[PDB]
């Protein structure tokens, strides 16, 4: 027995610890719990805009009421007030960030544990394989760790995708509600 | 060959078993749920305070300015002054408030550096585990499986501190959520 019988040095083996790797790559020494935090900093980012958004809705139709006592003689400042209510019936991207932020927050919990599953089943299988006579359960073992790996991978992906739009939409609702501020004020 | 057998592979040495129990203690209190909880259990901490220190300012401003409308009228309205100024009084709390923000970054800090010693824990005793295995180092062995251990405590140490932190954080945000509770309702009725 030597050191390098101890790595990954069976096909499957190859494989699933290729799949780890690139998993070590995608989190880095941040690991997951930096993509954690970056989740719960989009949640509380979006609070405030969301937050600002019901402020302005509130002092916005309220502006608008006051003026419409004598609408015949303000309607073009009402017509005004109307196109930042247009411009702010925004509700439906809320929704959309709140469901992305949702999905984002349960695929790297699922991708964390996800990982874990696949570095204990490849460690199971390169242990089956050391015993000498257990080279099909050694095998099995070997290849769960790859559909662990790539559980993990899948999850992560969809995180991604989901941060990143959760993002662009958060950009793009805070610019709406920064826009109909600077307006109404 | 037949030689090498599956309990070969478990803890065998005294500085195995001993960084084994260490790690299971570590996984006995994180649980199925794990590092990625507790982290978020922070995070949760986080958002609740936001909320309670914007309550905290939204009444200290209009108890200031209820307070100063009826001082246009000083002596004729001072019992009512005096109540407001007892609101103030009672919500003299800055200190607190910071105390939680200095228990929160603690605990985010401590948790993030538990999950790296855990993992390097692991790591460690897997690398003394192989060198045993290997047959002519069992003091090189010795040597991973002890630094296994002192990872192991290191991650125990900031679980210890994370949760006696998040703890005190949990009661001094109860303490100030009230405070802000009874001066909102004073200043209504």
């Amino acid at each position: 027995i030597k050191e390098e019988d101890f790595f990954p040095s069976t096909e499957e083996e190859k494989q699933a610890d290729k799949a780890i790797k690139d998993i070590e790559n995608l989190i880095g020494e941040s690991g997951f719990p930096e993509l954690i935090e970056n989740v719960c900093s989009l949640k509380h980012e979006y609070t405030l805009i969301r937050s600002d958004f019901y402020d302005v809705i509130t002092k916005i139709q309220n502006k608008k009421i006051s003026l419409m006592k004598n609408s015949h003689n303000n309607r073009n400042k009402i017509r005004e007030l109307v196109q930042l209510q247009n411009n702010l019936k925004i509700g439906d991207e809320l929704d959309k960030i709140m469901g992305c932020i949702d999905t984002a927050e349960q695929e790297i919990r699922s991708a964390a544990f996800f990982f874990d599953e696949a570095k204990e089943s490849l460690k199971e299988g390169i242990i089956k394989r050391l015993e000498k006579s257990k080279n099909r359960a050694a095998s099995q073992l070997s290849k769960k760790a790859l559909n662990r790996a790539e559980d993990a991978l899948r999850c992560l992906e969809n995180y991604s995708s989901k941060k990143g739009e959760a993002i662009g939409r958060r950009s793009f609702i805070k610019e709406v509600v920064e826009q109909a501020k600077n307006a109404l004020s």
